[PDB]
């Protein structure tokens, strides 16, 4: 009669739970066998001077997510490299990743390798969200000026709105630095690095996936 | 020169390792297809015991409408069965990405009830690209159009059309029967976006039939 129709859907809500265990289980295999091909291909990238502040000055998404006068201090970068932890960990969400800017040997910013990790948050409504924890980052020096933390604890307590105005500038201007993208977390809306989130995905999907791309274009008519 | 023969040579490394790394995706994407066909075919068996619901499927959606004539649609009411299978499981017989769509009519008064299964192949174009062909699927018209089947009218006239016969080619063209006539090799003279069409059927209806269903009977 018309309890087929019941039982039926209960066998597809089941199906669709099994389906989705082998389709993760399938991700997850593709995961552990292209993460070692890009390892490789870091290793090599590594040897190519300045490929990264090329690929990164050249792309426009990525000149939105930062200013201008950040730019000089890209040029320092050694290695942008992105890592799923699902490999080893096998144990939370296959699409958390993490990634890993390095900062060689130059006057003007300190050498440093700064991984940042982001996992990803099933919301109440059904959708993924991105949300990280704040690394910290050795600023280039002159902008410690604009640092919004050397700033927030010079004004430990006090008014949010009570500071002078060259410091709230300064941290108008710190928060538009690519380097407090680093202290982005996704979970303290307005109050956080613009867009966090969008930066995340440009530099682990696009730019890192098709850098030789961009490079080529970079150095072509 | 120090930096010019070093810049080559890891431009030569990086194209041996995009080479590396395409073998490793196909490598990856078979064993996905691998692992996806059976939960599929249990699908399949679900999915038969629930009474019209590839009707409801095709029904709601406003993309699939787009690509067919109106009037088909009357006769879809009696699709109980759409099913996507892909070669390379069992053979790897070309390109991995070949596949196979079967759709299957049920009981009813106006369309043979029949299983028609065309085949779509993967050719590597000469400038590095792929493209989608397919092979002629004979297949049993609804009564009514027999009149504006295109090989029938094509072999009353094996020799220049009359007006009706004509009109009724190109009614028959746009239909959605003569989309198993499609083989991506005669442009401009065969169904158009036949290759559109079968991604739709394999990739964005069939694959996410359960949701357009959900909310084909939602308000
Ligand atoms: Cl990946
Ligand atoms: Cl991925
Ligand atoms: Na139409
Ligand atoms: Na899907
Ligand atoms: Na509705």
């Amino acid at each position: 009669e018309g309890k087929r129709l019941q039982l039926s859907l209960d066998k597809l809500g089941d199906w669709e739970k099994e389906m989705s265990q082998v389709e993760r289980e399938a991700e997850i295999y593709r995961i552990k066998k292209t993460q070692p091909m890009y390892a490789k291909r870091r290793s090599i990238l590594k040897e190519i001077p300045k490929f990264w502040y090329i690929v990164l000055a050249e792309n426009d998404d990525f000149a939105d997510y930062i200013s201008p006068d950040d730019l000089k201090y890209l040029e320092y970068i050694d290695d942008i490299y992105v890592y799923y932890p699902i490999v080893d960990d096998e144990a939370g969400h296959f699409k958390d990743f993490n990634i890993t800017v390095t900062f060689g040997k130059n006057p003007y910013i300190p050498e440093q390798e700064i991984t940042k990790k982001f996992k990803i948050v099933i919301q109440e409504d059904g959708d993924e969200r991105i949300v990280s924890e704040s690394v910290e980052v050795k600023w280039p020096h002159e902008l410690s000026k604009i640092n919004p933390s050397v700033i927030k604890e010079k004004y430990k307590g006090k008014d949010k709105k009570d500071m002078s105005a060259k410091d709230k500038k300064n941290y108008r201007l710190g928060m538009k630095s690519f380097f407090s993208w680093f202290n982005w977390t996704g979970e303290k809306p307005g109050k956080e690095f613009r867009n966090g989130e969008d930066l995340a995905t440009l530099l682990s999907e696009d730019l890192y996936l098709n850098a030789l791309k961009y490079y080529i274009i970079a150095l072509s008519p």
